[PDB]
């Protein structure tokens, strides 16, 4: 029993952390076998950032313009591109702890690990969602640029993010591992700001699942909804519209508790009007977004506590 | 900027977890050097748990008696010793991947990071906090016994937990690295149950510490506290008393923020008496009790947002 913001365990991901410096400028880098990717931001100065030309900030530079050091090891840059927002790396070692791995592109709602890096070292381990406003919620200070979000699907490392830079807002932006950004966001020096966001209305249904599944009914209640009424409650309280596929996607979740989808929209509609009457679900005071229904499977009980 | 439950990176410890099996009955355990540790409970069936007498179960063992498994490879037990609710079991190998390490018997208020095991395999990764009533707000099912628990300094492991039970109330049980319960709890079938729990003043105000260091003055105040008239106060709302200890605690997160210890006090007397009037810090909703000082100063910036 329990529910918890859990992430994938990072040692296949550790041992893929680099440091890379170009001049004064140090980040985090990413080396799987003979590569080693990172922000091509790394190639400015403070100044260059107010209106930097990458293409011709990089032609300036040649392999022994960067410097790669992996533990107390320099490996040797011998060849270099860019593509899209990140540089590419050639070295003279393939990364003997290379795992199996893919590159992704994560899609709004769906969640990833976060290695919190500085100076190729990695510091910490967190779960955030990519929110529909296309930035995160992370927690990243000076030095953290090139820190890599990621998935494990059995032993194969999905990575999905790498990390660029803070909104004014204090949240977080950064591209997928072909160098393209989430959002419409640009690494440069903007008055950019994180569009408004909403509530992910498929994570909170999972949740409350998910609080089911770990034996509470609280919130239940004796009605059910059509998809079309719920959204119109979805658009007065700022939560994404429910779609036919969401819907499906919770066929399982629905399945294992015995409660249809639009009987636990019911129930949604009714905490959002009413509140929560000073109650707690799964410990929590609020309606929770960030877990999926896929994270909801793979944490909890495939036996409800009935 | 940002602020988020952050474990350590768990690779370290990844490469100490193996399965260990005796008769039908599989769990985790952690394997340092020459030496695989684990829960006795391990040699017991279920109708064992109604009256366990372990020394008497154990002399019925050999050391052939238990199968070890690292990954696809089986380790040779050579030996095995009781150590309070531990077992201790020698093998045929050291393993190559211990790491510096160190146990700890942390204490209650403090926090660490716990790694999630099934069948010798890491599954997640998530911090919790040592409660009060010694027991730890995890996440957990069948299969995750001698899952551990640690913190990383750095790069010493200090293995802190090993799991052993779930409660009546959802909340878990263990045992430091030398087989010593956390609480009075003990690993046979009874009626014990969590003693009631009390919310970690000292975190809490470390955590507001946090939401200035990040920006955040909304919730101070022009009033100062006693310590005394501060406890009258902490013992209705159920919050541990605070002590002059505590207080020195403090000092360094006071000096960075320019708020004296007694000026925060009384700025959590009246959240407490007045709630947070709909209102966030840190995102949260409510008081968050599961960061400590030193949390906070390892997360935040060591530079104040003025
Ligand atoms: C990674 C590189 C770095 O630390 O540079 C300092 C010498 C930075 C990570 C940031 C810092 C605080 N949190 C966090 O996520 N990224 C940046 O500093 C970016 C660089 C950039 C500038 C302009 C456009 C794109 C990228 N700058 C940045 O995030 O701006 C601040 C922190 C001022 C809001
Ligand atoms: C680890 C071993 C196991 O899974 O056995 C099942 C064949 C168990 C981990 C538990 C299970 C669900 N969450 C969690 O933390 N631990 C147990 O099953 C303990 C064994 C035990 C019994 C009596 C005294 C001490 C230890 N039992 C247990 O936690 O009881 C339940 C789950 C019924 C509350």
């Amino acid at each position: 029993s329990g529910f918890r913001k859990m992430a994938f365990p990072s040692g296949k991901v550790e041992g893929c952390m680099v440091q890379v410096t170009c001049g004064t400028t140090t980040l985090n880098g990413l080396w799987l076998d003979d590569t080693v990717y990172c922000p091509r931001h790394v190639i400015c100065t403070a100044e260059d950032m107010l209106n930097p030309n990458y293409e011709d900030l990089l032609i300036r530079k040649s392999n022994h313009s960067f410097l790669v050091q992996a533990g107390n090891v320099q490996l040797r840059v011998i060849g270099h591109s860019m593509q899209n927002c990140l540089l590419r790396l050639k070295v003279d070692t393939s990364n003997p702890k290379t795992p199996k791995y893919k590159f992704v592109r994560i899609q709004p709602g769906q969640t990833f690990s976060v290695l919190a890096c500085y100076n190729g070292s990695p510091s910490g381990v967190y779960q955030c969602a990519m929110r529909p406003n296309h930035t995160i919620k992370g927690s990243f200070l000076n030095g953290s640029c090139g820190s890599v979000g990621f998935n494990i699907d059995y032993d194969c490392v999905s990575f999905c993010y790498m990390h660029h830079m803070e909104l004014p807002t204090g949240v977080h932006a950064g591209t997928d591992l072909e160098g393209k950004f989430y959002g419409p966001f640009v690494d440069r020096q903007t008055a950019q700001a994180a569009g408004t966001d909403t509530t992910i209305t498929l994570n909170v249904l999972a949740w409350l699942y998910a609080a089911v599944i770990n034996g509470d009914r609280w919130f239940l209640n004796r009605f059910t909804t059509t998809l079309n009424d719920f959204n119109l409650v979805a658009m007065k309280y700022n939560y994404e519209p429910l779609t036919q596929d969401h819907v499906d996607i919770l066929g399982p979740l629905s399945a294992q508790t015995g409660i249809a989808v639009l009987d636990m929209c019911a129930a949604l509609k009714e905490l959002l009007q009413n509140g929560m009457n000073g109650r707690t679900i799964l410990g929590s005071t609020i309606l929770e977004d960030e877990f999926t229904p896929f994270d909801v499977v793979r944490q909890c009980s495939g036996v409800t506590f009935q």
